[PDB]
């Protein structure tokens, strides 16, 4: 037997789990688009829980105010979703473990009449599926 304590269920609820390193969902102010190098090293032990489950494929979706317009928004809200998916493959997930879903402004969680709002409703998010 191991040292420590036991480690029964190791992907059994591991959104969780996912959401604990995470501590939630991110933002994205000043140019509204740009990840930060703190969150990016969240992103490295996001990417090494996803590779200790490679049976347990995620779905990333991210989020834009609504001050911009559905051609603007689309891509937007898709850039992202693939910034956070390329940062997970690049630090060691398969390509084939990540899907990522453009969410433009649906569903929104602030409004836009001030800069931080619109950084609060840009967010992006990660769920197993």
């Amino acid at each position: 037997a191991p040292p420590g304590p036991p480690a029964s269920g190791p992907c059994a609820d591991l959104q969780s789990a996912i959401n604990a390193v995470t501590g939630g969902p991110i933002a994205f102010g000043n140019d509204g688009a740009s990840l930060i190098p703190a969150d990016y090293e969240i992103l490295n032990r996001v990417a090494d829980k996803l590779k200790a489950c490679p049976d347990a494929r995620v779905t990333i979706n991210g989020y834009t105010d609504n001050t911009g317009s559905e051609g603007i928004n689309i891509p937007l809200s898709a850039q992202r979703a693939k910034i956070v998916a390329d940062y997970l493959v690049a630090r060691g997930v398969a390509g084939d473990h990540i899907a990522t879903v453009g969410l433009g402004s649906v569903n929104p969680i602030a409004s836009n009449a001030t800069p931080e709002g619109r950084a609060k409703n840009r967010r992006v998010e990660i769920v197993v599926n």
